[PDB]
């Protein structure tokens, strides 16, 4: 029989095949398996709180119309213009902000089916999808990100999703990010929804994302070490030099305020306290703390009677060994502790 | 008992053997389509100060009844249509008034849902995204509340022929979980009336409002707490020596200086509006404050130029004045500020 | 007569209706007539020098052949899709950079047609408009920008454009821009255009935009202005005090060059000067006039004798009273210019 | 005969008129005749090396088919929909990277046929055309931007592109550039395309853009001048005040570096030198010359014995001199040069 | 009297022909051969950030269809209307690693389709990919980075269709072509990239493009500035022991230039989290500075007492550092441009 009259015989013309019809429509639900290829997966914006991935979702099916025996072959690749001409399933992704088809050269589609009647349908798609983060422990912080294939306007009485039973997200081999590390264990779900129109399959990967170190150690957290240190070589400078100490109090401090708001420009303006924060803040009090020292030093010292000065020299030679000292242990605390 | 076939039966009820026309608004002759909305919020973000609008991910349910499609060929209560039947069947023309950008959602199918009842109710769904405009009041910022709306209207028919009116019970659903960065979303929603006449005519028009408080908490971190600590910097200058003139200037020049940059970040994010906003005030007295303490050695460097007793005494006296009421004034507007705009 | 009946006799299948021919094809020209809802005004940007607008446009014209009397109804609203099928102008925005339809949850579209044949056509646009401005005055500025109705195909032998006689451009009750304010005025003219191809008619309206003041004060004026004063403080300080008074003299002439670079950073890099320009260079001048003041004062004063001191003490006491006469006499041609 | 069924025998059911077929098949190449209005000119950007232009394209050809005798009218103006019926050139813009048709409130086509078959096609287009440019003069530079038009599908022996012999490249009236003056002189030629798919028509229009010069004189010229001047006080301040004339040097020399990387903030990251690049260089030379002599004066004078102090006092009053005459020198030759 | 034009592509692919696009060539024999060629009209916007590249080509297919070989005339080849492609077969070629893809419709459909008597089929079609290049940063801005255009089928296994590379000059490139950052080489490598998915094997060829990046810019931009900031802080050593606040002010600049210039140095790009070769020379720099800074702390600390000996030994310290300083940068320098302009 020739494949004209095979496609016409099965879903065209002469078939009786109505794609508004689901299979089994008087039985039990559809029951769609679903197993996703990711083909790549960054722009991971804090700011937007989403990300984007590409990939192919694959979904399988029965179709009793679809059945054939006029072939030994065990299944038959088809023209994906075929698609139109079939039922399927109406499968969107819940959290999505933003998707789309790929049609380039040719639409990106696929479409294979079965001497039983089941069906294997394959789309390439570039999703971008909503991602709240929590960014209490930022930068050392670890995400969750969720994808939620969810049917719009069939109920559970007539079709269900779940994922495949083996491998039912694969990642294309090789696959980095810059700032994260994807880890290899990914939870699968049930995300069930419940509206006021009834009550609608839903299945779900979360994603594991954990922060990498490194890009914060050269960008943040060790210039401003430096800029602490920095304020420390006030101590052993003259207590005569009032100009040159209290120079090295302003540039500190004042560069410690914007390393602070530099620390948060590429985030979204959340209102609660970040790790970074806590960091900020208290190489901020230390570097100011420094100036406040000199502040006392020059104070106690203004009648230059040798008491006085012996008292000013002595903040200085405690505050050469306790400042280090002090910001050895806040930094034992903080690494510690995150 | 045969039951008709879904084709036959789509056939007969709006398609080739039925005469439906959804050119022809159900009740034509008679009095106005009823047409009951609710909506589901399924995301809600992208607040833009500067752009000044936000943006929503919905489902938006529309019910109305149309006798054309009344069947008694089932028992079932109600029918899940396929949505490109959609096409051929009658619908309201509702367009969001206030609407910047809006579209469709077509992955992996269209995300429309269709359901008809024995009596000829209708339940149609539609997933949107829409961009909506939300013209601010800042003059309260960043200790200010802002009420957004969202305009649902008939673009082509007058209240003769069509009526939109919210659902009864739970017109508004929001997403379990959903929050937001910068604001706290109330659970009231005030719901009412936008009827709109146009030279064209008279036209229905639902409005919902939400009410957005703007969290507190970054603009201590990011402006209020930086500004409070540069002010504090420049009374160091009270308890050093007089006649460290460049130790005392270089401490007025870089708090002024940077409160100048504090002030103009503070509105970096924002729309240039022309009114003064409550940030502009709290950045106008620190850079006040800040300023005067270095007039404040200006004023310490002149009278003790004779470096004389009384005159050394008099620039003395200054000083020791400053330590107090610096301080003591910089409290006292604090407690005004934030009484003011906080209670 | 049924509704459907009556559409296929007026416009459809048994009409004999061919959208294609103008009304009165063989006589004169078509008169369209205009107006406009502006149901939204923003976006306006000196950078890309456009604005956007939210417009329902409305044309009215008469076709013969869409007279009726079936009906004793005064006039017929009509599903939009019957668009298709009737002849409408080819009215376009001649300074249109960019422009869209409307068509959720469908088409923004209005049809209604009179027993005489009368037609109003209603669509719903937003449109991206160029609007070139000038600055010379800048930011007291107040710009001019223009809308133009132009038939693309039509030459004015067979078809014409006229604004309506009463309430031609409606604007939104409340409506408002942040930065600007829009004059009750408008004033209406023709733009008729003579190209290569023909003679094409063409209507404009011109919206006056006058610019708000009060963020300029706030973010350029009074910021530039303590600046200048900031400087003065220097002829109180001590003539010893090189240091300070120099590092006074050089933290603002530093401050007034980024002052006056980030007056521009909103702006089209234009090639003439504007009146914020004039502002921040004399505030630039008195600034560095300081700088200068004091290198004379410390070189007078060189040789530490009482007649050199004094020369270089006269220099500060007439510096203290002339610089701020100066500025304000400066400030009182300035404002009263402008 | 009535219009309906005119085009019915011209180009529509009737008239064997087969779009898929050009002009003269087995006869020689469709002489194509091209000119443009240019209705707007603008957002020319040297980081992504490209402009916009917003056009009417006219295309003038023969179609024997097309010619007519029924009407003693010398052309016809057809509505725009017939475009799909006829053949026309297959156009495209070889340099394009952003190309879009104009759709509101109708399709901006204008379509007009003549007895003879001469064929007038009006298109409304926007174009994102690439502009690769020198920019070693920078910014007293001028640039040359192309725009080409090819034919994608026919070879040399089917379609043949020309210029229009009168006024090819008509602009808008009154047309400006903020940033640049457009020359009256446009250069005409052929680009003649030869691919491994064939021999390919392609005629192209230069237009010649010279950057204005004003924007850089306030922006960056001026600004690095005052900063050089700034750094000559020095020489006028006591050779005692240390912490003074060592400020003046620091400050000069850190705002020459932060006024150099702005100076190439909006370009794209070439790596030849330009104009502005060796203004900014020499300034920066000059500003670093003036601390380094403070350190010569410093450092010959550590012995406080008069000879020493009047060889530093001699290096001071030569620096007077030398610095802004060498300066002025070097203005002179960067001026003249350019 | 030769056929019309309108009867032959009748007769070959419209209603007379049988002609079912939905098969392929020779569908019960071998695969089909596809043979491609691209022509690179256009390759730039090379993004770190975004780690992918932009290129406006013209892709050329070349396939074999005995049921469109012709004898009715007796051309080699027919060119046709380019609207004949919807009636014809052709492969389903995509590109693996795009992330943004278009066709160009102004002002026709930018597409040629060309027939030979034989039945060989030549398809061209103009597009603009955004590709995806993942780029190893360790040795910027003195780095080269490797750009692939990978072409696969979507839907056909290597049973039913196969892509090749055309022998002779598979990639064009424009005459006069050139990136302002880097220099595209002359050789491009040709592979395979056959794909194994759970869904099938699939025909994938692979073109790799070399980039070398161009050092100039960041002589200008980076480079260079950064050694004028180490060169001022040794000035600090010429100067006088007693002046601490000129010598204090040089050590704070230059750190504090010196650390703005090392976070500006990567922010055009990707937060990547190992040590680059402009951030060794950024952070050797900021040492040297931070160095020149402590070297006077010493020379004030031990001249403190005033005497002749103390003196003298601060003394000493300076005169060493006026040749060390600058000897030990010289050394660094030989050493780290020899390592990255070799190895
Ligand atoms: C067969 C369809 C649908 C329908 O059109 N009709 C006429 C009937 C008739 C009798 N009983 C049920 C129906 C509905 C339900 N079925 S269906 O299960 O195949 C179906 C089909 C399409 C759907 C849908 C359900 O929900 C989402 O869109
Ligand atoms: C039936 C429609 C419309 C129409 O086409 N005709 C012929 C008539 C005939 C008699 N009376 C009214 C009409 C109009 C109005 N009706 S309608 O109420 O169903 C309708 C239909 C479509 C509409 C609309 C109103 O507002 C704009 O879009
Ligand atoms: C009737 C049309 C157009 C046409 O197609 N034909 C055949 C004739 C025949 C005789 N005389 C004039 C025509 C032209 C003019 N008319 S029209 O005025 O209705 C018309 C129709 C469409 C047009 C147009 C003018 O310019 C822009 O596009
Ligand atoms: C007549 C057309 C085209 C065609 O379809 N056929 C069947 C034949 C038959 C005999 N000789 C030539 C052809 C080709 C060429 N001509 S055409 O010159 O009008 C033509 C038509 C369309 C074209 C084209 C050339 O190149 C680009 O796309
Ligand atoms: C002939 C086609 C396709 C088909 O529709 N049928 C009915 C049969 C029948 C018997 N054997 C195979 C088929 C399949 C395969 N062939 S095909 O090789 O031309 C083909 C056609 C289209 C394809 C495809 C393969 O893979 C992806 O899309
Ligand atoms: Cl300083
Ligand atoms: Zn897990
Ligand atoms: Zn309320
Ligand atoms: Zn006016
Ligand atoms: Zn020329
Ligand atoms: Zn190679």
């Amino acid at each position: 029989m020739s494949p004209s009259d095979f496609l016409d015989k099965l879903m065209g013309r002469t078939s009786g095949y109505d794609a508004r019809i689901r299979p089994n429509f008087k039985g039990p639900p559809v029951q769609v398996t679903c197993n996703i290829f990711i083909n790549s997966f960054g722009s991971i914006a804090e700011t937007t709180m989403d990300y984007r991935v590409n990939i192919f979702l694959r979904q399988k099916w029965n179709d009793p119309r679809l059945a054939y025996s006029e072939y030994p072959d065990d299944s038959l690749d088809l023209d994906p213009s075929m698609l139109d001409s079939i039922w399927k399933p109406d499968l969107f992704f819940a959290n999505e902000k933003g998707a789309n088809f790929h049609e380039v050269t040719t639409d990106n589609k696929l479409l294979r089916i079965f001497k039983n009647g089941n069906v294997l349908y394959s789309i390439r798609l570039t999703l971008t999808l909503s991602c709240p983060m929590d960014l209490k422990n930022f930068p050392m912080d670890v995400q969750t990100c969720i994808m939620q294939l969810e049917s719009f306007g069939y109920t559970m009485n007539d079709l269900i999703f779940e994922w495949q039973d083996e491998a039912p997200v694969q990642v294309a081999e090789g696959l980095t990010l810059p700032q994260f590390l994807l880890k290899e264990e990914k939870d699968l779900r049930y995300c069930t929804k419940h509206y006021n129109t009834g009550k609608f399959t839903c299945i779900e990967v979360r994603f594991h994302l954990e922060r990498q170190m490194g890009y914060y150690l050269i960008q943040m957290y060790i210039p401003s070490l430096l800029i602490v240190i920095l304020s420390w070589v006030s101590f052993w400078i003259n207590m005569d030099a009032a100009p040159a100490r209290v120079a090295l109090g302003i540039t500190t401090v004042l560069t410690m305020t914007t390393q602070s708001s530099g620390s948060r420009a590429s985030l979204p303006k959340v209102s609660y306290v970040k790790a970074i924060d806590i960091w900020m803040a208290v190489c901020l009090l230390f570097v100011f703390s420094a100036l406040l020292e000199y502040a006392a030093v020059n104070f106690v010292s203004r009648a230059g009677t040798k008491v006085f000065i012996d008292r000013a020299k002595k903040i200085d030679t405690i505050s050469r060994a306790c400042f280090p000292l002090a910001f050895l242990i806040f930094n034992i605390f903080y690494w510690v502790i995150y």
